[PDB]
């Protein structure tokens, strides 16, 4: 009665997969040549969709993507299309009952053009429909679609650059105490909903580079909170993204990077220093982490 | 009695440009080897600034740069740093009173570190004082610092990717029209005060890419407004950039290309069209300008399809 093969002669397949870039931000769309098999090669082909084809986030059912498909040059919906017989150009040379070829197009984006998809991975279904004339000379293809968009949070300086791997804190030789390093910082993330957990790597010092047992502690502050080796939880509300500005970027973080002697009071021996600051800032439960060392370094003059 | 000269023998510049790097968002310092000629080459040599220098805006006086300014490797301040006299390591050999090379580096940077500085010029003096012993006599030497952030304009979609080269406009057999693109978008900008000012470079139109003569008029829209050749102006406080948000960055801004059949409830023309929409944004008052050409294609099938 009807049926849709590839150009080929082989079967449609069931499962389709469209590749992500995380450097465009886009889904490569799926793309193969079709032809129309048939028993009646002077009737309209009736095409359409069996419902509005939507990837959905597999754990997260709010989160969807609206898919695009479309066949011989037209965008297809839920409202039936109809193709004259005599355009899709039927053969009867020695494959009888054999349309042209005619593209299948399925694509999927963000349902606001411009914004990048929610970390993920997505499921759905596009049933194409194909009739001749009504009735049930009919043919449901349904292509399983799905995606992956991997988790991903970088750490960068509020006006785009990389964080400085090395740091240099001023001494005040009046106040006998030190200049904090402060800079400015935004999150990069894929998944805007997700806790951002910051803990630090191990506890910093400076150390003198010529005497082992003088050390003194860095205190590295971010968002307003001091950190530790102990993770303190941000709530992705209470750290500014918008879904109608600049989106996935947090608003700015000031990382704070100071150090002091154990006990105020204490006069800091005369000295080069040294340590590092290991950040890690991590996706609540997505698997994903970032890690930053800063090399803070100071001298004490008098 | 005590002054400071380069190592050649030269005056020092009465004035100085700070090169800015756009891409790194910090200034290139000036560094000069300089040596210091005394009649007393035996003392301690006092250092300091006069004042705390700045970069200010120079048509705006609460935007401010810190100046950073050494010498001797010392980081210099209000604060006087001496220098033992043997520490500079003067000559008497034919040269009878002048120190070995000691480098004067001048810099700045923004006033707060991982933020873009606003587009604008700056000024700024370097009051650099010399003493010898302490005592009633010195020298003052004045350097001006400029430097310039020249304006920048990007225009982005919302998630930081490109714009399109190119957009697909399907067609609607039942209702007879195309079916817009849109696409959301932001515009980057360092001079963030200034209006931006939207036109088309050309009237942009669908033509049949195997006839000249038959053709359909794009529409453009650009955060909400239609645009033509004529430009249409925005006011900077209208696009919704923020003080304390992401900094240089417009609220999204909704970009749509249409078309239209030439007379309406008519059928267009079976066959392929392409154009060029030709989009241009220009910072209010300033140069720069970004154009985007995005080409626009479409398809067109009445009559061999149907509702």
């Amino acid at each position: 009665m009807i049926d849709l093969l590839q150009a080929d002669g082989n079967a449609l397949p069931s499962a389709v997969k469209l590749a992500y870039s995380p450097a465009s931000k886009t889904f490569e769309s799926y793309r193969v040549m079709t032809q129309v098999h048939t028993n009646d090669a002077t009737k309209k082909v009736i095409v359409k969709l069996a419902d509005t084809p939507q990837l959905t986030d597999v754990l997260n059912s709010t989160v969807q993507m609206p898919i695009s498909v479309s066949w011989g040059g037209q965008v297809l919906s839920t409202t039936a299309k109809e193709f004259e017989a005599a355009a899709l150009g039927y053969s009867a040379s020695g494959v009888n009952g054999v349309s042209s070829s005619q593209e299948l197009v399925i694509s999927a984006a963000p349902k606001t053009a411009g914004t990048a998809p929610t970390a993920g991975n997505y499921s759905g279904v596009v049933s194409l429909v194909m009739t001749l004339g009504s009735d049930n000379k009919q043919v449901e293809k349904n292509i399983t679609v799905t995606a992956s968009v991997d988790p991903v949070i970088e750490l960068l300086q509020a006006d785009g650059n990389a964080l400085p791997s090395a740091v240099k804190l001023a001494y005040s030789p009046a106040s006998k105490t030190f200049e904090s390093y402060r800079v400015m910082t935004q999150v990069h993330t894929n998944d805007a909903t997700k806790k951002v957990i910051v803990k630090l790597a191990d506890t910093p010092q400076l150390t003198d580079v010529l005497n082992s047992t003088v050390q003194m502690p860095i205190s590295v502050s971010w968002g307003g909170q001091v950190l530790s080796t102990t993770a303190k939880e941000f709530e992705a509300a209470a750290l500014g993204y918008s879904a109608s500005g600049v989106n996935g970027v947090s608003s700015s973080q000031e990382l704070v990077i100071s150090a002091a002697p154990k006990t105020a009071g204490t006069a800091p021996t005369a000295g080069n220093y040294s340590g590092v600051v290991s950040l890690v800032m991590t996706l609540g439960s997505d698997n994903k982490q970032v890690e930053k060392n800063i090399t803070v370094t100071a001298s004490v003059d008098p």
